[PDB]
C-alpha cells in the first residue's frame, strides 16, 4: 500500500568521518599558536585548528583582548569536516552543560607579567 523509510541505522558508525558540521562540542585550548588556538578533542590523529579570526573575536569580547591560557574552557561547534581527518574547523557558536576535563595531574605555571594595552 503505502512505502516505508528506515529510521535509524542498525549498527551507529560514529566514525571521525562520519562527524557533521553542526555538532555542539566543549573544547579546551592546549597551547596558543601564531595562526590560531589548538582544541582539546580527545581523538588520536584528528586535529582541531581555531582561525584568529573567531578567537581574536571570542577572546577581545570575553578577556577584553587578551591572550588565553592552557586547559582553558573554550566553546566550539564543527564547521567543516576533512576528508582524512586532516584539519578540523571549528567556530564559536554556543557553551553547552556537557563537559569534561583533561588532567593527569595537579600543575600550573603563574606568572604576573605586564605590557601595553589599550582600553
Amino acid at each position: 500500500g503505502s512505502s516505508g523509510s528506515s529510521g535509524k541505522n542498525v549498527n551507529r558508525v560514529l566514525s571521525a568521518e562520519a562527524l557533521k558540521p553542526g555538532m555542539l562540542l566543549t573544547g579546551t585550548v592546549s597551547s596558543l599558536e601564531d595562526h590560531g588556538y589548538l582544541v582539546d578533542i580527545g581523538v588520536d590523529g584528528t586535529r582541531a585548528f581555531l582561525p584568529l579570526l573567531k578567537a581574536q573575536e571570542y577572546i577581545r569580547q570575553k578577556n577584553k583582548g587578551a591572550k588565553l591560557k592552557v586547559g582553558q574552557y573554550l566553546n566550539c561547534i564543527v564547521e567543516k569536516v576533512k576528508g582524512n581527518g586532516g584539519v578540523v574547523s571549528l567556530s564559536v557558536g554556543h557553551s553547552e552543560v556537557s563537559t569534561a576535563i583533561a588532567t593527569e595531574q595537579q600543575s600550573w605555571n603563574l606568572n604576573n607579567l605586564s605590557g601595553p594595552s589599550s582600553g
